[PDB]
C-alpha cells in the first residue's frame, strides 16, 4: 500500500460507534489496548470540638496511564467520524456542545470531520430534527450523513467521503 490514514469514531455511549465500525470493516482484526483506572477512599475518626466526625477521603488511580491512552488515541488522526443518535436528542446536543469548544489549527493541521446521524432505521424513535443537524454541518462547513449500522445505509458512503476530504487536504498541503 501507499498510505496509512487514521480515522476516529467519536460520540456518546450507545450511539453505535463500535457497531458502525464493524459494519464497515467486514473483517475480525481488532487489536485492543486496555488499562485499569479506579477510585477509592480512606477513613479517620475525628472529634470536632463534642462532635464525632467520620472522614472519607477519596482518591483516584491510573489516570496517568489513561492520558497516555488518550494521547495514543488522538495521535496523528486525520478524520473524525463524529456521530450521534437520531433517536437521542441528548447525543446531538452533546456533539454540538463539543464542537463549539474545538480550537482551529492551521488548515493543514486541521483534522477532517463528517457528521453522522446513526440509527436511521428507527424512524418511530427519531428525536433529532433533520434541519437542526444539517445546520450544525452547515455552520462548520462539513458533510452530513444519516446512517444505519444495522442496515448499512450510508455507512460506506460516509467513510469514503471522510477519506476524500483527507486526501484532497493532502493534495493542497503536500
Ligand atoms: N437499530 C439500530 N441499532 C443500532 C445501530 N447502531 C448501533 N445500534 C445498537 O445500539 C447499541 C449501542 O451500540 P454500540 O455500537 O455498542 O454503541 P457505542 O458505545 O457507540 O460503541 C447496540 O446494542 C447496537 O446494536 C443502528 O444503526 N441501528
Ligand atoms: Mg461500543
Amino acid at each position: 500500500y501507499d498510505y496509512l490514514i487514521k480515522l476516529l469514531a467519536l460520540g456518546d455511549s450507545g450511539v453505535g460507534k463500535t457497531t458502525f465500525l464493524y459494519r464497515y470493516t467486514d473483517n475480525k482484526f481488532n487489536p485492543k489496548f486496555i488499562t485499569t483506572v479506579g477510585i477509592d477512599f480512606r477513613e479517620k475518626r475525628v472529634v470536632y470540638d463534642a462532635f464525632k466526625v467520620h472522614l472519607q477521603l477519596w482518591d483516584t488511580a491510573g489516570l496517568e496511564r489513561f492520558r497516555s491512552l488518550t494521547t495514543a488515541f488522538f495521535r496523528d488522526a486525520m478524520g473524525f467520524l463524529l456521530m450521534f443518535d437520531l433517536t437521542s436528542q441528548q447525543s446531538f446536543l452533546n456533539v454540538r456542545n463539543w464542537m463549539s469548544q474545538l480550537q482551529a489549527n492551521a488548515y493543514c493541521e486541521n483534522p477532517d470531520i463528517v457528521l453522522i446521524g446513526n440509527k436511521a432505521d428507527l424512524p418511530d424513535q427519531r428525536e433529532v430534527n433533520e434541519r437542526q443537524a444539517r445546520e450544525l454541518a452547515e455552520k462548520y462547513g462539513i458533510p452530513y450523513f444519516e446512517t444505519s449500522a444495522a442496515t448499512g445505509q450510508n455507512v460506506e458512503k460516509s467513510v469514503e467521503t471522510l477519506l476524500d476530504l483527507i486526501m484532497k487536504r493532502m493534495e493542497k498541503c503536500v
